[PDB]
This record gives C-alpha cells, sequence and structure tokens, in this order.
C-alpha cells in the first residue's frame, strides 16, 4: 500500500487560528481569522502538494498556479471531514480555536456556502467515506482546476491526474469483488468530488467581494492571500480557468 502509505505520511497536523474566543464575536474579528488561518493553512498545503507522488513531474510555473487554483476546494474537503470526525457535523471545525455553530455562521456573512459545506461534512458520514477514501480524494482535487488555455505542460498534468484517478479506482476495487459494487461507489464519490468545486466558487466570489472593499470592513488580508485574491482567484471567477467535472 506505497501510495497510501504516501498520502498519509504528508497529511498535515493540526492548525490552528489564533482566534480570540473570549471576545464576542463579530464580523471584522471572526473573518479576520478566518484569513490568518486560510494563511497559517496555505503553507501547509503547498508542502504537502510539493511532498505528493509525481508531483514534481509538473512545471514550476504549473505547480504554484495548481496549488493556488486548487486551494479553496481542498480547504473545503478537508475542513468537511474535519467536521465529521470531530463533532459529527453539527458544527464547521475550521479549527480546534476557530469551531463554527450557526450563530457564527450568520455572523460571518458566509451562511450559505456554511450551510453546503456541513451538508458536505454530513456526506462523509452518509456514503460512510473511510479514511482512506478521503485522502485520495483530497489529492485528486490538486488536479481538478485548470486553465481553459492549459499550462505549461498540460500532457504530464494529464498523466499525474489519469494516475491519481486509478489510486482511487484501486482504493475502490479494494475488498470489493463485484464490479456493479464498485461501479456504483465510482459514481457516488466522483459525484460527491463534484459537488466540491460549487461550494469553493462561492466562496471565492465572497472572498473576492470583501477584498475590494476590505478597507471598509475593517477586515486584514495577508500579503500572500491578496496577491492570490487579486491575480489568481479573478481568473476563476471570470472563467479563464475552470474546474474539471466528472459529470
Ligand atoms: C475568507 C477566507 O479567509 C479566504 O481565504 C482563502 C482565500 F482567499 C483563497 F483564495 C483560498 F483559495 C482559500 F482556500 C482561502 F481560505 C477563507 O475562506 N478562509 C478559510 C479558512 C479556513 C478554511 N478551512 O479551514 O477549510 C476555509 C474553508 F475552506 F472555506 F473552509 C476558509
Amino acid at each position: 500500500p506505497i501510495f497510501l502509505n504516501v498520502l498519509e505520511a504528508i497529511e498535515p497536523g493540526v492548525v490552528c487560528a489564533g482566534h480570540d474566543n473570549n471576545q464576542p464575536d463579530s464580523f471584522a474579528a471572526l473573518l479576520s481569522s478566518l484569513n490568518e488561518l486560510g494563511e497559517r493553512q496555505l503553507v501547509h498545503v503547498v508542502k504537502w502538494a510539493k511532498a505528493l507522488p509525481g508531483f514534481r513531474n509538473l512545471h514550476v510555473d504549473d505547480q504554484m498556479a495548481v496549488i493556488q487554483y486548487s486551494w479553496m476546494g481542498l480547504m473545503v474537503f478537508a475542513m468537511g471531514w474535519r467536521s465529521f470526525t470531530n463533532v459529527n457535523s453539527r458544527m464547521l471545525y475550521f479549527a480546534p480555536d476557530l469551531v463554527f455553530n450557526e450563530y457564527r455562521m450568520h455572523k460571518s456573512r458566509m451562511y450559505s456556502q456554511c450551510v453546503r459545506m456541513r451538508h458536505l461534512s454530513q456526506e462523509f458520514g452518509w456514503l460512510q467515506i473511510t479514511p482512506q477514501e478521503f485522502l485520495c480524494m483530497k489529492a485528486l482535487l490538486l488536479f481538478s482546476i485548470i486553465p481553459v488555455d492549459g499550462l505549461k505542460n498540460q500532457k504530464f498534468f494529464d498523466e499525474l491526474r489519469m494516475n491519481y484517478i486509478k489510486e482511487l479506482d484501486r482504493i475502490i476495487a479494494c475488498k470489493r469483488k463485484n464490479p456493479t459494487s464498485c461501479s456504483r461507489r465510482f459514481y457516488q464519490l466522483t459525484k460527491l468530488l463534484d459537488s466540491v468545486q460549487p461550494i469553493a466558487r462561492e466562496l471565492h466570489q465572497f472572498t473576492f467581494d470583501l477584498l475590494i472593499k476590505s478597507h471598509m470592513v475593517s477586515v486584514d488580508f495577508p500579503e500572500m492571500m491578496a496577491e492570490i485574491i487579486s491575480v489568481q482567484v479573478p481568473k476563476i471567477l471570470s472563467g479563464k480557468v475552470k474546474p474539471i467535472y466528472f459529470h
């Protein structure tokens, strides 16, 4: 189980937001903590991605672009799984010190997106998603959103993606003889994977609008994040960069 050994080994540890939970909730404070957390997380996502089997096959410029475009979806997926395993989807577990209840969901002005993410979180339970299916699916999300014009080396990307889809096949094929059971499983998962994109899209839009009026809402945006939102996210919202759906 070489492939799974590796994913397990590189899976990031706990990342805290540094939020002050002794202070009443406020839009500004919550979003400032979400931005800070996002920035702390990106550092880990980058290190994780670069340690993924075959990732260095990609062109240097494609590596970062791919990481920045898929960043949101990866987090959404992981956060959903964390919510599932930690609080049984009761609340959104962004971090041990940044857990959202309905009040915070409403206060953050990200209610609709939070509700979709909670539903995703419940999906891991309804579908009895295994810890290993989760790891492979999350890896697959890194190769699920590219520019319409293609990357420097599209072919190496396509190869990479194809090989990851196959590993997911393998984790499903294991302990499964009847093809009809595997085909049904593959359907549910690819179907689950597709659902992540629309959620990331909504967060992107929310994040973009917020950055534009940040100076009006007293919301602090970290250096790196701001750059990605202003340079990368617009490409996604304008359609130049799009996700790869299964269905
Ligand atoms: C509002 C923002 O701070 C924006 O930061 C991000 C951003 F600007 C991006 F372009 C991203 F791709 C991204 F993943 C961000 F978090 C945010 O969505 N933060 C955030 C922090 C943690 C998590 N998390 O732990 O999964 C999430 C998420 F993914 F929505 F749930 C968002």
